C-alpha cells in the first residue's frame, strides 16, 4: 500500500530536479537557497535506489542516485562539463516505468502515454528555455522575464507555430534553434500520434457494431429483401447497441474459461433450471450439463417463437422479455410470461405436436433448449433418463 | 418528437451564451441592449434543467442554470471575479452529450465527433479572442476591428499559422500566448487525430477486401498456380466486390439470431422451395428445416456445375446467375435455367449418375442441398421421408 | 474502351476551367485569348452530360454544363455576382466520381484518395491565391508577380509555415485569412489523416505476422519451453514469412468458393494424386473427393515425419520440401524424396506398423491424408472400396 | 556475413554523396580537396552493381554506377546541366531496400519506415539547403555562416515552423519556397503518420485485452451478475494479463503447425503424463495422442475443480497452479498438489462417483482429459484398451 505515496514523493522529488537543475545552470544565485530541498530531495533519491527493490535496467535509478549536481554547482564548474549535473533527470525514465505500473490497471494506455508525453514535454519545453537563456546574451533583464521571453520562445518553436519575433541572432543560437526545431516537430508529432492513436480506438465497439450493420444491409439490399424484415433488422440490431453493446452472448461466453463460464451460467439461470417440474429434485451435476448447453436468441416484437401444430423439439426460459401464450387461432390469450419463467417443457418428454402458439411482445432474449441436446446428455445421467421415459 | 425542438433550442441558447457571455466581458456596452435575450436565455435553461429529466453527472446543467452572469454584469464586478459568468458555458457539455444522443444514430460517430470538435474550436476560438482583447491595451479602435484583430491572432495560432504580425507586447499577453498555443497544438491535434481516424475507416470494406485478394494471389502464386486460374479467381473476387462488397453470405447470416437468419431464408428462398415437385404440399415446419440448410454457393462463367455419368449427391438453386443444361457429349442445349429454378433434385430422391452436364452462363450465384444433409432433416419428418423412400 | 479517353478529355477540360475561371475573375485580359479554348471546353461539359449515360446525384454535371462563365465574363457582370462562373468547377466532383471509378481497380483506394486529395489542394491552392489577389490593393506589377506573391501566401498559409512577411492589411483581407487559415488546417489535416491512413496500412500483412511471432513466443515463453524449440518455432515462422508471407493455406483456400477451391486443389495436387497406384485408374469424382480433403502440414529441417514401428495411419505428398527415407535404425537411406512423390501409402490399404523411418530435411511442405477421412471418403464409392479390401 | 560490412560500407559512401554532392553544386572548392575520397567512393559504388548479384529495378544501382558527377564538376559545366551530378544519390533507393532486408528482421518495420524517413528528411534537408544557398545572391559570408542560415532555413520550413527572419527576396527564391513547402508539409506528414501508425500498434495487445475485459464485463453486467463474480472474473483477466498477456492457449497452439504443437505438447506435458500410473510403459504413439487432446483450463483461487460425490469424467494435471485435496465434509487436507502432479485419475478406468473435493489454491493452470477423449484414443489401441478395461 504505502509504496504508492513513496513513489509520488520520488515523483515530487523528480519533478523538483527536472525543474531546478536546469534553471540552476542559467541562475547560479538560486543554488543555495534551494539547498536544503537539494539535500532532502539527493537523500531522497539514494533512499530509492535500495528501496526500489521492496515489491519491483536499473541503470537510470543507479545513475540519478550520483549527486553529480551537488558536486558541479557547489565548486562551480564550467559549463560544458556543468551539464552533467543533468544526470538526476534520468530519474525521469525510473519514474515513466513507474506510472506505467501504478496507474495503467486503472487509466487506459493510450491516455497514460498521451499524459506521460505531455508532462515531457513540458518539462522539455523548461530545460529547451533554459539552453536558450544559456545562449542568450548577457543583459540586464528580471529573471522571470527573461525565462518567460525563452518559454515563449520555446512553447512557439514545439507548438510549430513559429510567430518569429524571437529568433537566433547568432550562429549557436541557429543550431541549437535547428535542434529544437527537429526535436518539437517529434514531439508534436508523438502528440498527434498519441491523440490519433487514442481517437481511433474510442468508439471502436460502435465503429464495429456500425460495419456488422453495414454488411448485413449490403447484403440483404443485393438480396432484395424487403424493406419490412430489413427493418426488423436494424430495429434489433438497434436493441443489441442499446441493451449489450452489440456483442453476441455466443462470442462474450466463449472467452470465459470454463468454471467461470459456469459460474456466469449458474448465476443467469441457477433459480429458473431448478424449478422446471420435469428437473426438480434432479442432481446439481445434471443441472451442471443443463445450463451449460443453454443456447440464446433474441425474439423481436410480435415474432413467433412457436406455432401451433408444427412438431416442434425445444424448451424455451425467459431471461429478459416478455412473452404472450395464444390458442391455435391466434385469437385468445392463455398466459403472459414474463423473466425466470418457461414453456414448451413438454418437447423434452415427448416429440409431439404444439399445443399453443407463442408471440415475443417487446424484444426477447430468452434461452433454448432442445430433445436433441437433452438427450446427449442424459445418455449419462441415466437415474434421471428412466424417470424422463416412464412419464410418457 | 418535440423534445428535438426543444433540445435545439437550448443548442441555440447556449450558443448565444457561448458567444456573448466572452464578448460582454470584453464590451459591457452590450450587455443591456441584449438583456432581453439574456432574461429569455436564461429562463430557457431553468425550463430545461427539470424538463432534462423527460425522456432522459447532471452538474454541468446544475451550474449552468446558475444566473451568475446576470449577478456579475448588471453589479459591474471586478474582473478576476466576473469570470464566474462563464458558467453558462457548462451547459456546452450536456448539450454535446445530447448531440451525441439525438443524432448519434443517423451521423458517423467519428464524424459527429470531428464536427463537435470543430464547433468547441470555433467557439473556443471566440472566447480566446475575447481574452486577447481584455489583455490588450486600452485604445480608441472599433470594437469590429479588435475583434477581427484578436480572431485573427486566434486562429493564426490555433491552427498553428503563426505569422508574428500580432505577437505579445507584454507579460501576461505573453503567459496567455503560451496557454494559448498549447491548447492550439492540443485542438489541431484533435483535429488531425479526428480526421485520421475517420478516414482510416472511410473504405474499411474496400481495403479489407483487397487484402483478402492479395493473400489469396500471393499464396496462389507461391503455389504456382496457372495465370488463367489466378484469373477466374481475381475475376471472382471482382464479381464479389462489385455485386455484395466481398462479403461471404455465410458470415453475413451468422451475424442475425435465428428467427431473423429464418426470416431472411424465408424472403430468399420460399417461393423456389416451395415449387419443387418432391416437395409439393410438404408442411411449413418441414421446408423451414430445408432452407435453413441451403449452402450459397457462386459458379463463375463457364464453370461446370454438374458434369455427367458422375455419381452426384446435391440438388441446386438459382438465385440470381443463368445456367446452361446440356447433353453429355456437351454438344446440345436442353434448357436455360434462371433465377428461381431449380437442377439435379434427382439427387434427393436417387444416388444415381447424372444425366446431363450444366455450366454457369455468366457469374452465378445459387444453393446447394445434398443427400446427406437431407437425410439427416428427413430423420425427423417419417411422414414425407416415407413418400420420398416410395417414389425410387 | 475509349471512354477513358473521353473522361480524360472531360479531367483536362475541367482543370482548365478550374485554372482559367478563378485567373480571369482577376485579369479580365486574359478572358477573350483564351475564347477559343473557352467555347470548345463549354461544348466539350455539354457533350458529356448526355454521353455520361453511356456505360454509367447528377446535379454537379448539370449545373457545370450551364454556360455561367461565357454570361458573367462576355457580358462584364460586377463581382459579388461574377463569382456565378465558377459553377464550371462542380464538374471536379464528377470527375473525382470518375477517377474513383476508371482507376480504383487499379491503385490503391487510401492512396488515390491521397492523389486527388493533393490535386484539390492545388486547385484551391490556385483558386485561393486568386482570392487573395482579388482583396489586394490595384497596383502596378506584373500579373505573373503578383500571382506568385499571391501563391506564395496561400502555401505558406495552407502548409500551416505562415512566415509572415505578406499578410493581411486590411479587414476583408483579414476575414479572407480567418477563412483560409481554418482551410488550410483543414486541408493539411485531411493530408496527414490521408497519410496516416496510408502508412498504418503498408505493412499489415508483416505486423500482423510479427504479432502472432510475439503471441506465440511470449506464450511459449510463460511455458518456459527450451531456446531450441522456441528457435525451431522461430525459424518455421521466418519461413513462412519468406515463402507465403505468414498465411496459412487452410485459412486462405476457405476465402475460395468451393468450384474455385476445387480448381485450386486440381491445379496442386492433380498429377500426384493420380500416379498412385492404389489410385490408379479410378475415377475423377473420387479423386476430387480426395484433393478436398487433403491437409497441408510443413515439417522443420530434421524433423520426423514417420518413425518406424509406431502403428501410424496417414499418406503424405511432398508438394515443395525434400525428404530422406531411412532405415529404423536411421542408419541407412532407401530414398530422397522431392516435389511430386508420396510415402506411407501402405496406410490406406492396411493400418500396421511403418517399415522406415522419414525426415524432412530442408523447411519442407507436404500434404496429408489419413485411414480416417479415407474410409469416410470410400464410404460413398463401393466399386474402390471393395478394391481397397481385397488388396490386403 | 561479411556482405553486411560491405553495404554499411556502400552506405557510407552514399551517405558521403548524399552529402557531398549538393555541397560541391555550391562550392565548387571543395571538389578537388576530395577528389581521393571522390574516386575511392566512386570505384565503391562502380564495385557493388556487379557485388549486389552474391547473396541478391536494379536502375537506381545502374545510374549511380556512373559517375557524371566527375564529369560536371571536373569539366565546370554550367549549373542547369551540372545538376546530373546528382545521379549518386538514386544509390539511397537501393541501399533503403537493402536496409530494409539487413534489419527489417531485427527492427520493427513501422520503425524502421521512421529511422528511414528521418534520414532521407535530413539528407533531403541538407540537399534544399544548398539549393537555398544556389539561389541566394553572391555575397562575402562565411561558407559554414551562409551554410548554417540555408539550413536554418530549410529546418524552419520543412518543420512547418517558418519564423520568417529568412524568407524570399526574388522570384526563383518564391517558387523555390513554394515548392519546399509543399515538400516539407509532405515529409512532415509522413513524419506524423509513421508516428501515428507506430503508436497505433504500441501497445495492441494490451489494449486488445482491455476490449475483450469491458466486452464481458459490459455483457455480466447486462446480465446482472453479482459484484463478486464479475470480480473472480476481473481477477482472472488480470491473471491472464500479468502471466501470460493476454492469449488463450487454444488460440496459441492452433497457430502452430502439428509437427511443432506437438514438440510443444511434448515440452509441456511429456513428463507428467509419463508418469501416470495408468500409462506406464504404454507406447510413445498412445502418449503423443494423449497430449494432442489434452486442454488447458485455469481455476481462481478457490474455485472447486471437483466435489465429491458427484460421478465425474476428467482427469487433471496440475501445469503451474497448486491444489489442495479435501474430505467431502471439506473440513480436512489429503493433499497438497503442485506442479507436475496429477489427480481424478480413476475416472479413465472407471466412471463411478467422486471421493474427496479438490480446490484451486492460487490461481492454477491445469490440463484436463475425459473419460470420451480418452476412449476416443483408446479405439485405435486395442493392446492398452484391454488393460485398462481388465485394471476395473
Ligand atoms: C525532460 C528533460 C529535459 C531536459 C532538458 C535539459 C536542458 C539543459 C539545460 C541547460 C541550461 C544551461 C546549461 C549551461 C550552463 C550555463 C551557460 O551559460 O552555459 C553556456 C554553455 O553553452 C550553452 O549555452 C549551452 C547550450 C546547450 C544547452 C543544452
Ligand atoms: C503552462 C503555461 C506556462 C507558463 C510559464 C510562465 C512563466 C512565468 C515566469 C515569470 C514571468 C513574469 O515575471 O511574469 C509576471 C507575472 O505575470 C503573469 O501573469 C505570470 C503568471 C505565471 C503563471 C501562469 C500559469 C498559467 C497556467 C495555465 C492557465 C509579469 O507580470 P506583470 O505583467 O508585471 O503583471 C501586471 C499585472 N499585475
Ligand atoms: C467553448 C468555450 C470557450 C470559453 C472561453 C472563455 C474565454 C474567456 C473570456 C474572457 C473575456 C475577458 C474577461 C475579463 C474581463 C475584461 C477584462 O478587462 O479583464 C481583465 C482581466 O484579465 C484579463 O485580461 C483576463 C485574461 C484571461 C481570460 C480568460
Ligand atoms: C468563420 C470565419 C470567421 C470570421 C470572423 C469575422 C469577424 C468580423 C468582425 C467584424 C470585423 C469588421 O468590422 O469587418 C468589416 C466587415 O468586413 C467583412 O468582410 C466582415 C465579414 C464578416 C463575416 C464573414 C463570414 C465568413 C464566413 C466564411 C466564408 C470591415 O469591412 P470594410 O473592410 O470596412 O469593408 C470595405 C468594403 N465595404
Ligand atoms: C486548432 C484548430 C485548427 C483548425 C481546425 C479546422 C477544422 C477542420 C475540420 C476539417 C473537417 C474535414 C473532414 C472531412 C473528412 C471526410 O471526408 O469525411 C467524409 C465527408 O465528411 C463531410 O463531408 C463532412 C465535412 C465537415 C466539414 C466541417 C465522411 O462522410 P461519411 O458520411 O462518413 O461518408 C463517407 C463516404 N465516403
Ligand atoms: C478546387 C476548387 C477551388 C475553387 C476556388 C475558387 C476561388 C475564387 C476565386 C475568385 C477570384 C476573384 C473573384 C472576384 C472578381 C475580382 C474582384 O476584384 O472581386 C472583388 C470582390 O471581392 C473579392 O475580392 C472576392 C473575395 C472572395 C473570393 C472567393
Ligand atoms: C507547384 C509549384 C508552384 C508553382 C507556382 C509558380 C507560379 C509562377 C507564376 C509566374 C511567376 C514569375 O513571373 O516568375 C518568373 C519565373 O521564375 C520562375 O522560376 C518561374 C517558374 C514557374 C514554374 C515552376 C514549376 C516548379 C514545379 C516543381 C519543381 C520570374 O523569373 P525571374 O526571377 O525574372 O528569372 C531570373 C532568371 N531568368
Ligand atoms: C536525399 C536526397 C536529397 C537531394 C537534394 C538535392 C538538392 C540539389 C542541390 C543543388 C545545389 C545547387 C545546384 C546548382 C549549382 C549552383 C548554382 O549556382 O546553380 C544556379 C542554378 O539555379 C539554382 O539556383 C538551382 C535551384 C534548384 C536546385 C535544385
Ligand atoms: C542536426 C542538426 C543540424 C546542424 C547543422 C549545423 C551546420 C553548421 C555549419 C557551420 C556553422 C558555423 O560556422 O557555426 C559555427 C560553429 O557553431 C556551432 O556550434 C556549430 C555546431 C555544429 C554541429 C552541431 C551538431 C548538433 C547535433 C545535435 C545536438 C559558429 O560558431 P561561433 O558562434 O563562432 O562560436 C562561438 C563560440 N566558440
Amino acid at each position: 500500500t504505502y509504496t504508492l505515496v513513496w513513489k509520488v514523493w520520488i515523483l515530487a522529488v523528480t519533478l523538483y530536479y527536472a525543474i531546478r537543475i536546469p534553471l540552476t545552470l542559467v541562475f547560479p544565485s538560486l543554488f543555495s537557497p534551494l539547498l536544503p530541498l537539494d539535500i532532502l530531495a539527493s537523500l531522497a533519491l539514494i533512499a530509492d535506489i535500495p528501496l526500489d527493490l521492496a515489491f519491483e535496467s536499473r541503470l537510470p535509478d543507479l545513475l540519478a542516485a550520483l549527486p553529480l549536481d551537488l558536486l558541479v554547482f557547489a565548486l562551480h564548474l564550467p559549463s560544458p562539463l556543468s551539464l552533467l549535473s543533468l544526470v538526476r533527470l534520468l530519474k525521469l525514465i525510473s519514474v515513466q516505468r513507474s506510472a506505467t505500473r501504478i496507474l495503467s490497471y486503472r487509466i487506459n494506455p493510450a491516455l497514460l502515454r498521451l499524459l506521460s508525453l505531455v508532462g515531457f514535454i513540458l518539462l522539455a519545453a523548461h530545460g529547451i528555455a533554459c539552453g536558450w537563456m544559456s545562449l542568450q546574451p548577457p543583459s540586464e533583464n528580471p529573471a522571470g522575464t527573461r525565462y518567460l521571453s525563452a518559454f515563449y520562445w520555446t512553447i512557439t518553436t514545439l507548438t510549430t507555430i513559429g510567430y518569429g519575433d524571437i529568433t537566433p541572432s547568432t550562429p549557436t543560437q541557429t543550431v541549437y534553434t535547428i535542434v529544437i526545431e527537429l526535436l518539437g516537430a517529434a514531439m508534436y508529432g508523438l502528440v498527434i500520434g498519441n491523440i490519433a492513436s487514442l481517437v481511433s480506438k474510442l468508439d471502436a465497439a460502435k465503429l464495429l457494431h456500425r460495419e456488422r450493420v453495414e454488411r448485413v444491409t449490403a447484403f440483404l439490399s443485393y438480396k432484395r429483401i424487403s424493406p419490412e424484415l430489413q427493418r426488423r433488422i436494424i430495429e434489433y440490431f438497434d436493441y443489441l447497441w442499446e441493451t449489450r453493446r452489440g456483442y453476441e452472448e455466443r462470442e462474450v461466453l466463449k472467452e470465459l474459461p470454463h468454471p467461470l463460464r459456469l459460474a456466469v451460467a449458474m448465476e443467469i439461470h441457477g433459480d429458473v433450471i431448478e424449478k422446471v417440474p420435469l428437473f426438480k429434485g434432479a442432481g446439481e451435476e445434471f443441472i451442471r450439463d443443463i445450463i451449460l448447453h443453454l443456447e440464446p436468441v433474441i425474439y423481436g416484437p410480435g415474432e413467433y417463437i412457436i406455432r401451433a401444430g408444427e412438431m416442434g423439439s425445444d424448451v424455451y426460459f425467459i431471461n429478459r422479455g416478455s412473452v404472450e401464450v395464444l390458442s391455435a387461432d391466434e385469437k385468445t390469450r392463455y398466459a403472459i410470461l414474463s423473466e425466470g419463467q418457461f414453456f414448451g417443457e413438454m418437447a423434452l418428454i415427448l416429440r409431439a405436436p404444439r399445443t399453443a402458439t407463442v408471440r415475443a411482445r417487446a424484444f426477447c432474449d430468452l434461452y433454448r433448449l432442445d430433445k436433441e441436446t437433452f438427450d446427449r446428455i442424459l445418455s449419462r445421467y441415466p437415474e434421471i433418463a428412466a424417470q424422463i421415459q416412464e412419464l410418457a
